[PDB]
């Protein structure tokens, strides 16, 4: 398009710039990819250009990291066993502010570059929020000019690709590296060495840890541009390959491939322990080839390990890299010879904690016997920390036995296991919740003892989005019209969003924000046309719940909710609503059945409401298949109302919710999570805040939770039971849906039925000021204005000032 | 060196392609290994000048292929389960004329390209003889200017790196891609797919192969460069990859792992049918994957398939690709619709084999119960193929039922099988062995009743080496001063070394063959040293025997020839012998016990001839380690005498000895495979030639092989077998040596003793002519200058001329 190179957040399309691209563009389809004019297909054109825009980074690359070297800044290492990165080619663009240029430089070979962008994979290395989190702060790190290393591992095979066949969810290999990644660097001559299994010889100078099998770690490292800063960090993703050196020599070559599958395969579990040693491979793989380069990295600076939590800071993403607290010590004491004592002050100086979730099935409690088996040395080192942690304890707290059991490492029962959150905050300076109310129940309740005897450890973070990926690429028109009022500044200092508050009545503002999100719902329905040939109706209000599929989420809800439009409907026909096109995406773990079940729920109640005649265009319902990052960036853009509708003190946070409020959605939702901060940015007034909140959740607890109150009180729940339970959504299998009518009546952990009624009642109220557009967009203006907070490059300048010790700079190195 | 850089058969050192060699060099270091000069090593520069040197062959590349499509040429389809292909940086730099070039760039740059050039890895993708003469092939036919399409397998891992640890092999794996391959071109555009197992539905239309299992073929380019004619041809090797759609979810992942188990690993039998399905998996994939490309392109040509044979030739590298056959048959039948006689026209006008080796051991004869398993449809079409061809045996030679059973394609037993060789005669317009012996026996004996049927079918094509890797690449000092004399038209025109017999009486070219050798010899010293810290005598004669370790290459008998030299030092110490360098290098196959207690009694000799004082210097024997293309490089130039002593009629041809000739070594050997022919051209008088003949053989064979009478009549050879029996060369193991001894005695197929006696004797003779250097040297000219016929560009335009029908031609592409 002519009009999209007309933006000017985009950059300038300089002349010798554009040539200087079409010639390598050029260069690259020759040498690069060995092809002519005469066979390249779109790919082809895709991979040249992403080599041509990867050239760009080098320079900057190569001098970022020797800038670190010479001013030698304290290190942030952000380990995570997972980075859910989405595509590189159009980030990289924004934020070396190339988008134009690329743009006319393509446009110019007879190349549509947006054509281009929708071949690259997504960099699917995560499940959710907190492999999503991990790749927001990456991206605000950069642009804070902070000297921050992303660790993780390079899944061969990401989040799987998900297929909707006969309304079920189907799960493929997510083979993103198919036709090569072009955005990283195999470094094969930075392998490092992991060990597994063996034993401990307690000895010579003492312990050593011998007879283990090896798996090596291969770094693949990956450039993060900092937005126009010429900063370009480093993500460090590790590979397993056997060893060197060794059913005979064929099989023995085959068996490669037992040490190699340690990378395979992102496990697809989001917020829940499954327990298998393979995942605990993993994470160990990860903490000890990073600990390695930090060990390394910091004896080359400018041993005595006094001045260590000076120079390395370790942030765990959660416990999945919670054995970095035993490695690290294993390291100090086992090879450099510090004493305990001495080590384990430095450990604790070093390594901080990020907490996301609270529902007890996500806690990660290894057993002790795996531990012993697979990490000999680990266990004992866990033990003699847990006997000086409860050593503390008891001096605290003199005689409070209970408070010891509780604070132990070690869980008792049939099954002897580690609490690696234990672990965590035994070993950590700072342990932090993900948004205000998370950070306090930590405090409060999940921690509480923890939080007694150590009260200056416990934080809050409260989690973030990066407005580069979530506004300037994913919204370009938003960000436009934004900029046209407020300059650019805005785009790495987000709390000017404030100075919008000013538009509230202006015309032109009130018309070009409704304008761009039209535009963006064309684009929406242009897209499901091309790739599924699904229409829906652009003249409805596009009603958005995405995300990973649990029943905490509460899409059981929403689907309530949908039965009663079209049951009232079929009653009053003649009755005008609200057009709405209701939007279901996400992802069901492989093995989680009730999860699937509400994905086949959803698909079977479109195929009734989508060909109801009387329903016709009123109504729609559809589920997104194989969301993702890159379909985020397409369907948030086009969202009218984002659904936040989890059980009170069950979303730690959320982030998909600031997402949709910075992208010019309203918010229907529940006092959880961020929500809860969201709306006190906003005002309570400008979102459409419902239903339970914790105290009142905790009430219902306390007198027991009974479903068939609201059933035997509510005749339109009754009526949609009833048509679950008697084959209405399934006539071809009546009882296709007796496991969630089941659950809903008689073991309904996040209280459905409890909020049906308000969620209702503030869905009408959705549809009352849908039908003013005037009210509804100064409403959004109301939102988009005040999501400044909801920036990651707040959230990461406050772990930099408050955990890390660092002071965060947007000023730019050099050319 | 600065002297390497006036050797002007390696080309000119231009001013600006200098300048522009050094640009790029520093260009790839920087954008493409993201280095610099502070952190680089050697490996970072190796990959740097590797980059550069590969950008030189892409316009060459994408221009021959684009004049093939355009000309329309036949097509010459190589099909192999091996390409021995070695390192490919010296010799792109020799076929494009950049050595010199290279070689001052880097010197410019502060660097050694020889050190740079130790840093590659071989493609070790074949056993031996059969696999290197597919990569000399290669490299013959780019320079003769053929349509040439080589056809294998991307092994990750080649044939296995062999250490010698307490004088015994062990096996490792040959990770020859850790660091990258920067010659080829991954084509995943290009996958194909390739179907095992299911069922034969006969219906419709006919016969339908359905319920398969699917494995992807992922196509890899590496150019083909020949000898300064601006030709690039094309060598594609399959990579195996799962499916694109399916123990639950992980483990589904994990187990793509066994499909990609088909390209993980070349099977290390050299000349011994295994029988594995693994194998059989591996022949199908390559055969299946080339044929859909062959189809393919045909038909984008200038379906008829009446042409097809005048548009493609597919030979066989020996029975390992013999389903083409069957399968050529399947596609045009069951997919393209032939009638089955018109589809045998062509698939016989288009299919020729190449047979390697007479050992029945080697013959592969595959269970009809694994094929019907695996292949259903190639069977059901294998018995057709046989029972039309025995209707033909039949009809020409009415009622012998006897020959009948011997030429079936079906072989009866306790498991009936498919004589893979029969196929291949049958589905064959030609079939040839490898030297003029072999080709005699083929007709006279082992396929007499085929040659009786279709005598026209029977050629010879005499085995072949490339004199660019094996004379100007490994020996530029004897190449320079060959051209110092009669130019350098002889690199692509061999023939014209019989110029050099003008000078058997030059003093100057005399001094100089001398003069090379002697630096040779140095150089391969210094490597050892080097590498190894072995110390070798430089004033010895250099005594090599480098080839895999087989019983009927009889590196016994040379082993009993050291111990002879050794017993007679000790009886005589105060007599003259010539000092030697016996070395002796191969690998044994992982399972071939008898191999690997040869090497264990090399390296035993060793630990007692190499440590007695009495002997000192005058006798060394070692075991080269990890035998292979670049060690052959660096040994042949440094060889003095070259040991060719396979029982007669074992050999087929060799191609070692080849090499030796050409290098400037003399050869001992008997009258076997191409050692027959090597002895024509030069003259008997000018080679030493020892042994039975094959008539000798057949006639022991006659009355019955009795070592015994050996032993009782030899006083020599009954010490060394008391030596070894007795625990002479195993002190702490007395019996070590017990089956060779008893192998010797009872069960030798090679007839070890019954050529000791004139073995000796023939040793004697060449230590006689050593201690005259004149006319050593002389002798040396004599051979080097009859070495002509033994390039691989005659032996490859006779396959041109006299089976493909195509025309050579050494006639330059344009620039």
């Amino acid at each position: 398009q002519e009009k999209r190179k007309q933006i000017s957040v985009r950059g300038l399309a300089g002349v010798e710039n554009v040539t200087e691209l079409k010639k390598n563009f050029n260069r690259h389809l020759h040498f690069t990819l060995v092809k002519d004019r005469n066979v390249a297909t779109p790919r082809d054109y895709y991979f040249a250009l992403a080599h041509t825009v990867r050239d760009h980074l080098v320079g900057r690359w190569i001098r970022t990291q020797q800038h670190y070297y010479e001013k030698d800044p304290k290190r942030i290492y952000y380990l995570s066993l997972e980075f859910y990165m989405g595509r590189t080619l159009q980030n990289t663009m924004v934020n070396l502010a190339l988008e134009n240029a690329c743009d006319e430089a393509t446009y110019q070979l007879g190349l549509d570059m947006e054509e281009l962008e929708e071949i690259e994979e997504d960099a699917g290395l995560g499940n959710g929020g907190l492999g999503r989190l991990a790749a927001c702060f990456l991206d605000s790190m950069a642009t804070l000019g902070l000297a921050a290393y992303g660790y993780g591992i390079r899944y061969e095979f990401g989040i799987f690709n998900q297929k909707i066949c006969g309304g079920w969810q189907m799960e493929e290999a997510d083979d993103w590296l198919r036709y090569g990644n072009p955005w990283e660097k195999a470094r094969p001559e930075f392998t490092l060495p992991v060990h597994f299994y063996g034993r401990v010889e307690h000895t010579s100078q003492g312990a050593k840890w011998v007879d283990t099998q090896v798996v090596l770690a291969m770094p693949y490292d990956t450039p993060v541009p900092g937005y126009r800063n010429n900063v370009v960090n480093t993500m460090r993703l590790w590979s397993a390959k056997a060893p060197n050196d060794f059913g005979g020599y064929i099989q023995a070559v085959l068996d490669r491939n037992l040490a190699e599958n340690i990378s395979r395969v992102l496990y697809p579990n989001d917020n829940f322990f499954e327990g298998k040693e393979l995942r605990l491979k993993q994470e160990y793989f990860v903490v000890a080839a990073t600990l390695q380069d930090i060990i390394r990295r910091f004896k080359s600076s400018k041993t005595n390990f006094d001045a260590f939590p000076d120079k390395v800071a370790i942030q765990l993403n959660d416990t999945h890299p919670s054995l970095a607290i035993p490695e690290l010590m294993r390291v100090l004491v086992d090879l450099e010879r510090l004493d305990w004592d001495k080590a384990w002050e430095v450990t604790v100086k070093t390594c901080a904690y990020t907490n996301h979730t609270v529902i007890p099935e996500a806690l990660e409690r290894w057993p002790v016997h795996l531990l012993e088996t697979l990490l000999p040395r680990h266990l004992q080192i866990i033990y003699e920390i847990n006997q000086r942690f409860l050593n503390r304890v008891a001096a605290a707290f003199p005689g409070d036995v209970d408070r010891l059991r509780r604070m132990s490492l070690v869980e008792e029962g049939a099954v002897k296991r580690i609490n690696m959150a234990h672990l965590c905050i035994a070993g950590s300076h700072a342990v932090n919740g993900v948004a205000r109310i998370h950070s306090e129940i930590l405090k409060k309740t999940i921690f509480k003892d923890f939080y007694e005897l150590e009260p200056h450890k416990f934080q809050n973070k409260t989690n973030g989005i990066t407005p580069r990926r979530w506004l300037v690429l994913c919204n370009p028109g938003l960000a436009e019209i934004i900029a046209e009022r407020i300059g650019e500044e805005y785009i790495s200092d987000l709390d000017q969003l404030r100075k919008l508050l000013s538009y509230v009545d202006d015309e032109a503002f009130i018309r070009d924000v409704a304008k761009v999100k039209q535009e963006n719902k064309l684009k929406f329905a242009a897209y499901l046309e091309r790739e599924y040939k699904v229409h829906i109706n652009p003249n409805s209000l596009f009603d958005v719940q995405v995300k990973r599929i649990h029943e905490y989420k509460r899409q059981l809800l929403n689907c309530l909710h949908v039965i009663t439009l079209y049951n009232r409907i079929k009653k009053e026909p003649n009755k005008f609503v609200v057009p709405r096109t209701v939007m279901i995406g996400g992802k069901a773990a492989p093995g989680y059945h009730m999860a699937k079940m509400i994905i086949k729920l959803i698909t079977a109640i479109g195929d009734v409401v989508n060909h109801d005649p009387v329903v016709g265009d009123r109504l729609r319902v559809i589920f997104l298949e194989n969301y993702r990052v890159s379909l985020a960036e397409k369907v948030i853009p086009a969202a009218d109302l984002s659904e936040q509708i989890s059980t009170a003190g069950t979303e730690a946070s959320g982030t998909g919710n600031m997402k949709f409020m910075l992208n010019g959605a309203l918010t229907i939702g529940t006092m959880d999570g961020a929500n809860v901060e969201m709306a006190e940015e906003a005002g309570e007034e400008n979102f459409f805040i419902f239903g339970m909140r914790v105290e009142d959740v905790d009430r219902l607890d306390q007198r027991g939770y009974n479903a068939q109150e609201y059933y035997d009180r509510i005749p339109e729940l009754r009526q949609i039971i009833e048509q679950l339970s008697s084959g209405f959504f399934s006539p071809k299998q009546p009882d296709l849906f007796k496991d969630i009518v089941n659950m809903l009546m008689h073991h309904d952990r996040f209280k459905v039925f409890a909020d049906y009624e308000e969620y209702v009642k503030c869905q009408e109220r959705v549809s009352a000021l849908y039908k003013n557009p005037r009210e509804w967009t100064r409403m959004v203006i109301r939102n988009i204005a005040t999501s400044g907070k909801f920036s990651s490059d707040r959230t990461i300048a406050q772990y930099a000032r408050e955990i890390w010790g660092v002071e965060p700079s947007r000023q730019r190195l050099p050319a």
